[PDB]
This record gives structure tokens, C-alpha cells and sequence, in this order.
DNA sequence: AAAAAAAAAAAAAAAAAAAAAAAAAAAAAAAAAAAAAAAAAAAAAAAAAAAAAAAAAAAAAAAAAAAAAAAAAAAAAAAAAAAAAAAAAAAAAAAAAAAAAAAAAAAAAAAAAAAAAA
């Protein structure tokens, strides 16, 4: 589950993860996503 | 686009380490008595020096313990086999100076934003 809210005021976007799949670790997703990030192979990410 | 290797799921096998608390011993590093050793003073037994002397090597010569010869017999030591102790030769090594790559601070300047003036 992953939607994309929007502000009201400011046109800046983010992304929440209400639910994950089964048999995964959100702490090593979360780090999954930081490396990526800091790996420049995703684009766009402003903070986690 | 093919090959290869990591990692993660869950039942199995098998291990490892840090501290507290008291009382005794064992290493290991220091002050501090205590005595060799060394520098620099005065001080005092020994060599010198000389005259004077008498105790032991020479010399005669007998004789009595001796070192070579003979014999018998006992068996220490030497050289050849093995089997251990203990030391130079040579090579290896762990920290350790040198080099190279990544994290944090820096401001110049502008995009976007927030806020307010007339």
C-alpha cells in the first residue's frame, strides 16, 4: 500500500507506505532505500 | 542476454565474550639504604745505602736405598658403533612510516517561499 499525498499549500508530494508485503523487514527496506539513494539509482528521493 | 555469487526465509548442528563483588597470590615497576668505585688532600713503611759479618755449597769417600731387568698376572684405557644436548645459519614476521580515497566545513550566489506595503 503505498499512496501519494499532496499538500494543500505547497505543490511538494510524498510518498507514505501504509502496509508492506509478507516476510519483509522494514528496518533493511529502509536501508534497502538509503543505499539506493545514496547510490544515485533512485531519483527523487528527498528524505526518509 | 548468459554465468556466477550474496542474501533471506526456518528448523537443525556447534561454539564465544564483557562486567560486579572480596581476599589471596604473583609480576613489575618505583624510592631508598647500602656498599664498590673514583678524585683529591696529608701522611709513613720500604728501598736505598753502607759497613760488617758468618752459614751452607765444595770437596774427600763409604754405603744403603735405589731404578733397570726378569717374571707373573690383573685388567684401565682407546677406538668403533650408537644415542642425546646444545648452539650458529638462515629465513620469517608485526608494527610502522608512507601513500591514496572519502567525510565534514565552507561560504558565492540563486530558486523558491513567506510576509507585508500602498
Amino acid at each position: 500500500r503505498a499512496e501519494v499525498e499532496v499538500d494543500a499549500k505547497t505543490g511538494r508530494e510524498t510518498i507514505i507506505v501504509h502496509e508492506i508485503p509478507y516476510q519483509v523487514n522494514k528496518a533493511r527496506l529502509i536501508e534497502k532505500i538509503a543505499e539506493l539513494v545514496k547510490e544515485k539509482r533512485v531519483e527523487g528521493i528527498s528524505a526518509l
